[PDB]
DNA sequence: AAAAACGTCAACATTTTATAAAAAAGTCTTGCAAAAAGTTA
DNA sequence: TAACTTTTTGCAAGACTTTTTTATAAAATGTTGACGTTTTT
């Protein structure tokens, strides 16, 4: 797959892709895996001011901020594992769910593409 | 305990109360009670309208928004009961959590101690 | 040894970001007049 | 309860402050088609 000038349009087959260690997310092109891993970190601190104007809670969002960025970011697409398996849009919301109670927040970084094991494994 | 007026500053021994079954808020003037009763239908159109601004969830953040508007309304406290218990404001929240991932909403009536 | 097939890479076509400026929605005072609560005897 | 005082409430008129739009240039991505090479015969 890959066009001439470097996009994935079938996500699954990316080399273009970002794991916080729990959540991968695979992108159409290299822009957009740097626009993503160079300013979500900012996403997350305007994030929460918009957030704690309509409601404050005891609840830690980042992770529901890098999936808000994720898809505003990734035009082509949304495809994501969660720890290896394939993970959807409500799945990754889930996992954002459970790991809101959590104080402290993974950070992302770029990782090497899969490999057909892993990926035949996530399905 | 009550004002003459009929306030209670000690929510926790207060008459006004609002339930939905699953947590019940007390009130510390049946002016707050109703200005409850009568606007949370409301604010969970302006709270979701304001929260799918910031972000597009698949989830039903009623209860938020409930628990939000009390927490306004309510000025001179704040008292609640869970499933029976009284309930830390976190404890609350942490049920807002669950449901959620429910589709539908309980809705809040008045009752009685 | 060519003709057909490929693969690379300018050069021009289109589609997407990035922003600055303007528009418009939404918030946050300030000021009483009104309704609610507190006091008073 | 009644009568009076002091707080909260409700709203309206401005002054501000984000969001949403527009518009437009810049930057990406997409396409096309000579031009050498490769591979098929």
């Amino acid at each position: 797959p890959k066009t001439q000038r470097g996009i994935y349009h079938n996500l699954k087959e990316s080399e273009y892709v970002a794991s916080n260690t729990d959540v991968t997310f695979f992108f159409s092109s290299e822009l957009y895996l740097n626009k993503f891993l160079d300013g979500y970190q900012e996403y997350r601190k305007k994030f929460n001011k918009k957030i704690e104007r309509v409601a404050v809670t005891p609840w830690n969002m980042d992770m529901l901020a890098d999936i808000t960025f994720y898809s505003e970011v990734e035009k082509r697409g949304f495809h994501a594992w969660l720890k290896g398996d394939n993970a959807t849009w409500r799945e990754v919301h889930v996992y954002a769910l459970r790991i809101m109670t959590k104080p402290n927040t993974l950070d992302w970084s770029r990782i090497q593409k899969p490999r057909l094991r892993e990926r035949r494994k996530s399905m």
